[PDB]
C-alpha cells in the first residue's frame, strides 16, 4: 500500500499494455508469470520485483539484455531502481514489503551480473568503477552480506585475470616430414596429418570454449558493436574462413595432378582424425572447403581418390545435407570431448533474429519483445553443453603458432582472394573435354603419406 508517484519513480507507472506483456496460456498459470515483452524499464522491474523472486528470469535477462540495452544503460536502471523515493504522505512497511525486498533483488542481480558475465567489466573499467563506487555506498544493515559477497566475487575475478592439467596420458605427437622448431618447413603435406588434425582440434576447442551465448544473442556479431560484443565469436569466425580457404589454396595451387591428388587426400585423413576426435568444426571445415566453387569444380582431382578415400568425403558430406539432420544425430550420439560444428548455431540464430520482430510495437513506445530473447538464450544455451570437457592431447608450440598465423588471404579481399582461387582452378582443370594439363610440381617433399595410424603412439 502507497508507493511513490510514477512522476518521480518511473517502475511503478501502473502496468498496461502501454508497458508490459505477459504469455496467456496454461504454463503461465501456475506461480511466476512469464514475460512477452515491455518497456526497458518494466523488464528492470520484474527483475528486481518485490512480490517474488525471479531466478529464471534473472539469468535468461543477463544472457540477453545486450541485445536490447548497453551495459551502461543496464547499471543505470539498476541504480535507478535501487533510490527509491518516499512514497507521498497526508514508510515502516514501504521500508520492509517494498524497499529492502527491491534493493536486495538488484544486489541479487549484480551478484550473479559480476559471477557469470564479468566480460561486461572487463570489457569496460569505467563499468565497473561505477558499480564499485556505488556498491561501497550502500550502508543498509540488511545490504551488508550481499555488498561483502558483491566484493568477494569482484576480488576473485581480479585475482584469476592476473593468476593445463592432464587426467591421463596425452599421446605422443607425431612428426612427418617437418621436424621441431623448423616452423618454415611447415606445409599441410610435410606435417603430419595426425598431428595437424589435432592442434587445429586443440586450437578449435579453445576458440569454441571462450564463446559467451550473448556474443550470440541479437545477432551482435554483424552489428557495429561486434568487436566488442562477440570478439570470441568473431576469432572463431575468422579462425573458420582462414582455414577453410588455406584448404582450398592448398588444393588449387597444387598444379601438378598427382600433387594435388595427394593434397586433397591428406586433406580426407585429416577429416577422418577429426572425426576420430569428434571435431565436427573441423569435418565441417573441410567439407565446406570442398564444396568451395574453385574446388567442387576440379572433377578430375576427386575421380582420382582411391575408393576408401573417397567413401570418408562422401559420409562427411552427408552430415551437411538435409539442413544437417545426420550431423545433429552424431553429435546427439557421441562422447566429449568435441567441438560442435560452430555455423549451424549462427545460422539458426540469423533465421531466429530475422524471423522475430526486436518490438511487439511503438504503440507502447518501445516494447521490447523478450520472448524474441528467450527463443535465441534455447540456442545459445545448446552451445553451453560442450564447453566444459578438454581435450586430452598435448599442445605444440610451433604447430599452434603456426594455424593461429593462417594467412591464406594475404593483403586481398576475400572477395579478391577466391576470384584467384576460381581463375587458377580453371587454369588446372579448364572448362573443356580434353585430359587435365600436365604441370610441374614446384615443392620436392615425398607424396606419401604415413597414414593416420599413431607411428610414436606406437
Ligand atoms: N568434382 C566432383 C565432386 C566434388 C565434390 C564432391 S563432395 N560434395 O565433396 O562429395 C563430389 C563430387
Amino acid at each position: 500500500l502507497r508507493l511513490p508517484s510514477p512522476e518521480v519513480y518511473r517502475f511503478v507507472v501502473k502496468d498496461s499494455e502501454e508497458n508490459i506483456v505477459f504469455e496467456d496460456n496454461l504454463q503461465s498459470r501456475s506461480g511466476i508469470p512469464i514475460i512477452k515483452g515491455g518497456t526497458v524499464v518494466k523488464l528492470i522491474e520484474r527483475l528486481t520485483y518485490h512480490m517474488y523472486a525471479d531466478p529464471n528470469f534473472v539469468r535468461t535477462f543477463l544472457t540477453t539484455y545486450r541485445s536490447f540495452c548497453k551495459p551502461q544503460e543496464l547499471l543505470s536502471l539498476l541504480i535507478e531502481r535501487f533510490e527509491i523515493p518516499e512514497p507521498e504522505p497526508t514508510l515502516k512497511r514501504f521500508r520492509k514489503e517494498y524497499v529492502q525486498p527491491v534493493q536486495l533483488r538488484i544486489l541479487n542481480v549484480f551478484r550473479h551480473w559480476v559471477e557469470h558475465h564479468f566480460y561486461d567489466f572487463e570489457r569496460d573499467l569505467y563499468l565497473l568503477e561505477r558499480l564499485e563506487s556505488f556498491i561501497s555506498s550502500v550502508r543498509g544493515k540488511a545490504m551488508k552480506k550481499w555488498v561483502e559477497s558483491i566484493a568477494k566475487i569482484i576480488r576473485r575475478k581480479k585475482q584469476a585475470q592476473a593468476n593445463i592439467t592432464f587426467e591421463s596420458p596425452p599421446p605422443p605427437i607425431e612428426w612427418h616430414i617437418s621436424k621441431p622448431g623448423h616452423i618454415e618447413t611447415f606445409d599441410l603435406m610435410t606435417l603430419h596429418p595426425i598431428e595437424i588434425a589435432r592442434q587445429l582440434t586443440l586450437l578449435e576447442s579453445d576458440l569454441y570454449r571462450k564463446v559467451q551465448p550473448s556474443e550470440l544473442v541479437g545477432s551482435v556479431w554483424t552489428k557495429e558493436d561486434k568487436e566488442i560484443n562477440s570478439p570470441n565469436l568473431l576469432k572463431m569466425i575468422r579462425h573458420t574462413t582462414n582455414l577453410t580457404l588455406w584448404f582450398e589454396k592448398c588444393i588449387v595451387e597444387a598444379e601438378n595432378f598427382e600433387e594435388r591428388v595427394a593434397v586433397l587426400s591428406r586433406i580426407i585423413e585429416i577429416l577422418q582424425v577429426f572425426q576420430d576426435l569428434n571435431n565436427f568444426n573441423g569435418v565441417l571445415e573441410i567439407v565446406s572447403a570442398v564444396n568451395s566453387v574453385s574446388v567442387y569444380r576440379l572433377d578430375h582431382t576427386f575421380e582420382a581418390l582411391q575408393e576408401r578415400k573417397r567413401k570418408i568425403l562422401d559420409e562427411a558430406v552427408e552430415l551437411s545435407q538435409d539442413h544437417f539432420k545426420k550431423y545433429l544425430v552424431k553429435l546427439k550420439s557421441i562422447n566429449p570431448p568435441c567441438v560442435p560444428f560452430f555455423g549451424i548455431y549462427l545460422t539458426n540464430i540469423l533465421k531466429t533474429e530475422e524471423g522475430n520482430n526486436d518490438f511487439l510495437t511503438r504503440h507502447g513506445k518501445d516494447l521490447i519483445n523478450f520472448s524474441k530473447r528467450r527463443k535465441v538464450a534455447e540456442i545459445t544455451g545448446e552451445i553451453q553443453q560442450y564447453q566444459n570437457q578438454p581435450y586430452c592431447l598435448r599442445i605444440e608450440p610451433d604447430m599452434r603458432r603456426f594455424f593461429e598465423n593462417l594467412n591464406p588471404m594475404g593483403s586481398a579481399s576475400e572477395k579478391e582472394f577466391t576470384d584467384y582461387l576460381f581463375n587458377k582452378s580453371l587454369e588446372i582443370e579448364p572448362r573443356n573435354p580434353k585430359q587435365p594439363p600436365r604441370f610441374p610440381r614446384k615443392s620436392t617433399f615425398s607424396l606419401k603419406s604415413p597414414g593416420i595410424r599413431p607411428n610414436t603412439g606406437r
